[PDB]
């Protein structure tokens, strides 16, 4: 925890309220005074290729966007940046203590909120998430998400809920977004996600029953595409893509 | 959300600070005035066999204990009770808003904290957890946990951390508690846990390298026991036991 000076340079995660500053569509890299940043509080969340990445918790008029606007920067950088945004949001939600109501402060040893008056603390929360590829014979369920809009067709995902298992989270999510029923869930892998903090677990499923009834609020559209007649997909390096690949592998195994 | 009266009866989760009231070693069942409970605030967290279970957020001098003192009551009851304790702890940690510092109130529609001044809210957090059975040829790694003390020998478990995968959480936990290195992780299943709120994922692993170096703060002792010369185990119905069973099944498959 330091205060920025006139020769300070590197990567700057300037984050307010779920968004980060992205001038010219860029994650800012350079000197502090070039970014109107001198005299502010900055935390170092790590290093990219030997250069500090800083979290500055300040609002900016223009060019705030989503961290998943830097995904194609480097996954490693995105981990840093998403981690910054999460840490900013963590700090926002814990200025006061939920116990006793007096102002809290950041632990400089670890990454928690400590407390002046009382001795209770808070730690970052990890949200369990399911993600799933659904298979129906020669085809696989792909879909365009509403909030996304790159014209990509990916798999289904949703948050695990209270009192339920991964498998049940998959079944419910699939029921709600698509309106179909699945079977023979197979765990594939897991992958942490920076913002919001979450651990997604990857599942293959196969179609059991039902017709596609998209939640239009959530899904632009959903369709069964054959394993060799696919549309655009999430980029290689992403979990969703790996799942789709695994499914295509299943289909190939049966029909070729 | 109601206030208790003189003829109110049923199951009472009287919970303070991670503990619940267990008179005579019992989860209290009966009439309110019999339990000095009239005139207090009670929330209904559900029904056991058609009878209400109530959460009362009050301290009691004697006989407070751990919810995992009612595990052998009925799993369903324990879900209710553990859920009560969690909900009490949730309320304790969110009396004030972490944003703005003014007193918050419970959402009566869903189970969150709403806010008087501002419009930010909080929801219950689910903690990802790994649990793992480690296999070394004809044997399986079993261990007595320090905080437990029923003379039972169970599997290893620990909390998933930030920026890491399930598999990495397993590898690290196993490294720290036991000091050995594992390989060929296989996902088995997942199971939610009431208090503290967590979703544990079950893994089988096999021994790769190292000698047993127990964390004496965490583990009474750890040993390799053969699949047909076992000690006491966690009771049937529990995930740990199912894992141990699956492992024994592996051993039997190879050596018989
Ligand atoms: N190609 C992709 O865009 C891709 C692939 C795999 C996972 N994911 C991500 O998994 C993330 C999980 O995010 P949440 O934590 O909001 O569920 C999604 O936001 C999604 O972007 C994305
Ligand atoms: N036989 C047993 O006692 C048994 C079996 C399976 C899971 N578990 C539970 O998994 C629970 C996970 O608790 P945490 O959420 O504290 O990790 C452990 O507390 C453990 O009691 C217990
Ligand atoms: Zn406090
Ligand atoms: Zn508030």
């Amino acid at each position: 925890d330091r205060i920025i000076e006139k020769l300070d340079h590197g990567w700057w995660v300037v984050s307010h309220e779920q968004k980060l500053w992205l001038p010219k569509g860029e994650l800012p890299y350079g000197e502090a005074a070039n970014f109107d940043l001198v005299g502010q509080r900055a935390l170092q969340i790590g290093e990219w290729q030997g250069e500090p990445v800083w979290l500055v918790q300040q609002q900016r008029r223009h060019d705030m966007g989503s961290v998943r606007q830097v995904i194609d920067l480097d996954v490693g950088l995105f981990q840093l940046a998403g981690r910054g945004v999460q840490l900013a949001e963590f700090y926002r939600s814990h200025k006061y203590c939920g116990y006793c109501g007096h102002e809290m402060y950041p632990s400089k040893t670890e990454w928690a909120m400590l407390c002046s008056h009382c001795r209770e603390r808070y730690y970052p929360q990890i949200a369990p998430c399911i993600i799933v590829a659904i298979r129906r014979d020669d085809s696989i369920l792909l879909a365009q998400h509403t909030r996304h809009r790159n014209g990509v067709h990916t798999v289904l995902a949703g948050f695990v809920e209270v009192g339920e298992t991964l498998e049940q989270a998959v079944a419910r999510e699939v029921m709600e977004e698509s309106g179909i029923k699945v079977k023979n869930l197979r765990y594939v892998t897991s992958q942490p996600w920076p913002f919001p903090q979450s651990l997604m677990t990857a599942f293959m499923a196969e179609y059991d029953s039902g017709d596609i009834v998209i939640d239009p609020k959530e899904l632009l559209e959903a369709n069964w595409y054959r394993y060799d007649d696919l549309p655009l997909l999430p980029p290689p390096g992403t979990v969703a893509r790996r799942l789709i690949e695994d499914t295509v592998a299943m289909c190939r195994a049966e029909y070729e």
